[PDB]
DNA sequence: CCGGTATGACAGCCGCG
DNA sequence: GCGGCTGTCATACCG
């Protein structure tokens, strides 16, 4: 087997390597390894090695890694440039990985754990770490096991063993459903005090040595705190043991508002899953505790138990143990279905890095294409500390707020990426510079032609035609390999599709199942003998083809989101390659490919439908443009179609016949106009959309920019039986808007487009008096909660305070002195409600931790207090006039017509 | 260490017989 | 004060 790494680190003048040898066992080695950086020469000295301008360089060569440092130090002290890869671990990994890296996760161990404590006074903060650790469950992927640590005596109480009898018994049969999948699975030991405990799993610790460290909020509370726990009860050189290279530093992370502090374990690549779960998830939640994403994901029941986490352990130890280990598990399971490790360890190998830097897009991209101009002895560009400018962005188009009945839109295939390559944007392709015009000049195509010999972009950059930019190659590689995954997992589908078959007509004697690759598809040679084979061996060339299909998807997933994460990388000024006039050029060419091509898919369809000046398109954002059918159906009108699908066929029809076309014709004058390397400005038909023929729905509506909702029946080829409604930025797709509400507005969006006004006042009039029955929960309102001392004076609203704010200063007041009570911990989310005029609490709103019940020590009142009309006109009815007022309906049975202009 | 534009809510400011 | 208008802040969205 292939050997390749685990964890890397550097400690001062030699790196700490973790890896898997030719024998698959896990080993360490210290290296004081010799980094090469790189200086400017003259021209009659000879080597390989030239930067990415193509200026020659000499490999200086340093004894060890502080002296490399204090070289770069010396050249910055002076006015000259440090050529090379600053990053000595990245450097190492190339070298002593100098191929393409084939890793097994079974030889890698993936560790994660949940800790509990026993915390009467509130949250046991970690920093401090003052009460017992009372249990530990720590899964080992490599053992398959979880191996339970729990405490028996504590000062919080003395309790009995856990049962492993009992955890597996029905819910009501005595509690804990501790699936049987794990069951045989849990290992566990009890212990008589803490400090035998803590030993233990130290000891443990060195034993099975995690190389990824993962499980929910592991980075800012267990790590921390089992780390705290250790220091305090044992020393420091006891703690710095969870270090396999004995080294720990204390790390302070600060956002824009707070800030609270980290341990790093040099050798262990920590991934917390709520930080893999954010980034990878594209999905924004209204909380983020474990319970709430596991309900989401597996849709798995309540986790419940009797009263509050901090007497769990006195009165049901048994239940409280159980919880501990299935919290775990979730972690598991979430993994096992979004495979977010596996990814995070197949892109981190694939640009040989160290696997928590995935969560840098910045860190990645540097190493992928440090990687493939090492290969062409090219030199990398030192790191410029360029100071931070908003370059100008996307165009939006502003609708004219109305209904719209029919529309058909159009997107661009990865429009940015596709930009980079069409325009060849890169720091050493820059040509020079032309006198610009301004932008409608471009888009009118009045403006002079920019240049004869250089690809151009409207922000007045140049670029050489005849040189292969850096960039633009190396994202030509990633869109290759991506369509060259394609042409393995499709050759996959066309061999799967010839075993229900082969099954169905088998002929067993022995099981031969012959090497040969399911990569790359069958021929007729290998087919006339692979039919006639035994019975029982199809099945094991089904399980490796289904083996290979699955990983081409897998790969081609990688290098989507490796595509999707390079613009951001390229405009972010502690990037390697950034340039401000390069991710100008790169948004201002995008800014005109839209509004050209709908300059020519408006002239367009006025000639086909003999009109002149009549404005098609009705709204453009970014890579998309939105077009009304109206004219295009009226055409043919609207009775001479049978049913719905008749005219969806139509339209899509015309789209690809005619209007495709019309697009790439445009697109091509727009390539040569610019005089661009490489025409790459491909637009498909999108969505498709429309009421239900012969019904009194609207199809569509906008209200403003980004705030528009359509009923689609279509979406690229794909015919939906029943129809989605697709939504974008109003309040249903937001994670402020209440669950209820946020359903009843939807409901009110489908009445509109699907059924007509006289169905929306129906539902609404109705809505109106069930309102109040409907739960607490799903009517109050989420917010993120930040900079809250910023605006406390003594507990009071200070000048310029957020109602979400408002109702968290009212929640101090109301849990004054209680320190059993739920905390409000900045950054975290809250549940917003709105109480009447006469409260027994000092404002007009309340505020609580989100994802939660709120607590019985004010649930007595504020069910009681809450302003129900106040909050359906807040969450209801107000976001309700912002559609109806938009596509010209009315929800209440009769308002008048004058109640609509602004007058005197 | 991946620009654009919406809504809610507050506070300054101007003219308000 | 009572609305209107506008700048600002905070939050959360679209690609």
């Amino acid at each position: 087997m292939k050997e390749f790494y685990l964890t890397v680190e550097q400690i001062g003048d030699s790196i700490f390597e973790r890896y898997i040898d030719s024998n698959g066992r896990e080993r360490t080695r210290e290296v004081e390894y010799k980094p090469s950086l790189f200086a400017h020469c003259p021209e009659s000295q000879a080597t390989k090695y030239f930067d990415i301008y193509g200026k020659p360089c000499t490999r200086k060569l340093f004894a060890n890694m502080r002296d490399a440092s204090q070289w770069i130090k010396r050249m910055e002290d002076i006015g000259l440039e440090a050529l090379g890869m600053d990053d000595f671990k990245l450097a190492y990994l190339s070298d002593t990985y100098n191929y393409e890296i084939k890793y097994d996760h079974t030889k890698i161990r993936v560790a994660n754990f949940d800790i509990e404590v026993t915390s009467p006074d509130g949250f046991p903060e970690p920093s401090q770490a003052k009460h017992p650790i009372d249990a530990i469950t720590h899964y080992d992927s490599i053992d398959d096991r979880f191996y339970v640590f729990d405490l028996l005596n504590s000062p919080y109480g003395n309790v009995e063993e856990w049962s492993i009898e009992i955890a597996a018994k029905l819910q009501e049969q005595g509690g804990d459903e501790v699936p049987s999948e794990i069951i045989d699975k849990i290992i566990y030991m009890p212990f008589d005090n803490e400090k035998e405990l803590l030993m233990e799993y130290l000891n443990f610790w060195q034993q099975k040595t995690p190389v990824i460290l993962t499980g929910w909020n592991v980075e800012s509370f267990a790590i921390p705190y089992v780390y705290n726990r250790i220091k305090n009860i044992f020393g420091e050189s006891t703690a710095k043991r969870l270090s396999p290279h004995r080294k720990t530093r204390v790390k302070v992370i600060e956002n824009m508002y707070g800030s609270r502090e980290i341990i790093t374990l040099f050798g262990i690549s920590v991934l917390d899953y709520i930080d893999l779960y954010k980034k990878f998830s594209f999905t924004n939640q209204p909380s983020y505790s474990l319970d709430y994403i596991s309900e989401f994901e597996l849709n798995v029941g309540k986790l419940k138990y009797d009263g509050p986490i901090s007497k769990l352990r006195e009165s049901n130890h048994q239940r409280y143990i159980s919880y501990n280990i299935i919290a775990v598990y979730r972690v598991l399971q979430i993994d096992a279905k979004r495979q977010f490790i596996n990814l995070s360890l197949d892109m981190g190998y694939y640009a040989k890095i160290q696997i928590q830097s995935v969560f840098s897009p910045i860190k990645t991209w540097d190493a992928i294409i440090f990687n493939s101009l090492k290969e062409q002895n090219k030199v990398i560009p030192q790191g410029r500390s360029h100071p931070v400018q908003p370059y100008p962005g996307a165009f939006v188009k502003e609708p004219i707020p109305n209904r719209y009945k029919y529309v058909m839109s159009f997107d661009l295939t990865s429009l940015y990426p596709s930009i980079i390559r069409q325009v060849n944007i890169s720091p050493e392709t820059i040509a020079g510079t032309f006198k610009v015009a301004p932008l409608h000049d471009y888009i009118n195509a009045v403006a002079e032609r920019p240049s004869d010999v250089y690809s151009c972009s409207p922000n007045g950059m140049m670029y050489y035609k005849d040189r292969d930019g850096v960039v633009p190659t190396e994202i030509t590689k990633v869109f290759n390999q991506r369509k060259e995954h394609k042409g393995y997992m499709l050759a996959a589908q066309r061999n799967g599709e010839i075993i229900k078959e082969a099954l169905h007509n088998p002929n067993l004697s022995v099981d031969e199942p012959l090497d040969v690759d399911y990569r790359f598809d069958f021929s007729d040679e290998i087919k006339e003998k692979i039919k006639k084979l035994s019975a029982k061996s199809l099945n094991e060339m089904l399980f490796r083809a289904q083996r290979t299909e699955v990983a081409g998807m897998t790969a081609q997933i990688n290098r989507k989101l490796l595509i999707n994460s390079l613009y951001g990388a390229l405009g972010n000024v502690w990037f390697r390659y950034y340039d401000l006039r390069n991710a100008t050029a790169i948004t201002t060419f995008g800014q005109m490919a839209l509004q050209w091509i709908e300059r020519k898919v408006n002239e367009y369809l006025n000639e086909v439908c003999g009109t002149e000046g009549e404005a098609f398109v009705l709204y453009g954002d970014t890579d998309s443009i939105y077009v009304s059918a109206d004219k295009i159906i009226d055409k043919v009108g609207e009775s001479k179609f049978r049913d719905t699908n008749h005219w969806v066929d139509f339209l899509d029809k015309f789209a690809r016949e005619r209007m495709e076309p019309a697009i790439d014709r445009g697109f091509r004058e727009m390539c040569e106009y610019m005089n661009n390397k490489q025409h790459l400005m491909f637009m498909d038909r999108e969505a498709i959309a429309g009421p239900p023929l012969g019904s009194k729905g609207i199809g569509g509506f906008w209200t403003g920019k980004k705030r528009y909702a359509l009923n689609v029946w279509d979406m690229e080829g794909t015919r939906y039986a029943e129809p989605k409604l697709k939504i974008m930025g109003l309040e249903t797709q937001k994670s402020s808007t209440p669950k209820a509400v946020q359903k009843a507005l939807k409901e009110c969006i489908r009445r509109m487009l699907q059924e007509g006004e006289e169905s929306l006042q129906e539902y609404f009039k109705e809505f109106e008096k069930e309102f109040r029955q409907l739960n607490y929960i799903s009517i109050a309102s989420v917010s993120s909660a930040n900079n809250i001392a910023k605006y406390d004076v003594g507990g009071f609203p200070g000048p310029k305070c957020p109602f979400h704010i408002r109702g968290i200063l009212t929640y101090n007041r109301a849990i004054k002195g209680n320190i059993d009570a739920p905390q409000v911990v900045e950054g975290e989310k809250v549940y917003v409600l709105p109480l009447r005029e006469g409260n027994p609490f000092g404002d007009k709103c309340i505020a609580w931790p989100s994802g939660t019940e709120i607590t019985d020590l004010i649930k007595d009142d504020v069910l009681h207090w809450m302003d129900y009309t106040v909050l359906l006109e807040k969450t209801f009815i107000k976001p309700l006039e912002g559609f109806t007022s938009a596509a010209k309906l009315d929800y209440e049975k009769k308002a008048s017509l004058f109640d609509m202009f602004d007058f005197h």
